[PDB]
């Protein structure tokens, strides 16, 4: 399971996934209610899965789960709009995480 020494990363996920923003990056992007996502994007990414992913001991390194994060703005990034609700909300999760990161290094 996850170690100690990755709290800080359980912490900020939290934190974003709590965010206004957030809503579209909660779970898996979902074919009953958008088409053609994985025809795009090869390796979707999601706040949920990295969730599981982080609390099982899946993300041995911080480096590891934020690759995962920008993960999840890069997809957003290559299917939606920049002036799309989802492609705004991508930009301000992007803000919010880089911000964090920051403030650790
Ligand atoms: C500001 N809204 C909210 N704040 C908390 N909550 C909220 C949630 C759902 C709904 N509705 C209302 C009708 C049904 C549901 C709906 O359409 N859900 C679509 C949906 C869901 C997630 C997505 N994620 C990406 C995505 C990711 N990357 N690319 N895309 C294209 N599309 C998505 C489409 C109404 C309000």
């Amino acid at each position: 399971s996850m170690h100690s020494d990755l709290t800080f990363c359980e912490i900020i996920l939290m934190e974003m996934e709590s965010h206004d923003a957030a809503w579209p990056f909660l779970e898996p992007v979902n074919p009953r209610l958008v088409s053609g996502y994985r025809r795009i994007i090869k390796n979707p990414m999601d706040f949920s899965t990295m969730r599981h992913r982080l609390s099982r001991g899946g993300y041995t390194s911080s480096e590891e789960f934020a690759a995962d994060a920008l993960l999840v703005f890069d997809n957003c990034q290559t299917f939606n709009e920049d002036d799309s609700e989802v492609g705004k909300a991508g930009h301000i999760m992007r803000r919010f995480f880089e911000s964090r990161w920051e403030e650790f290094y």
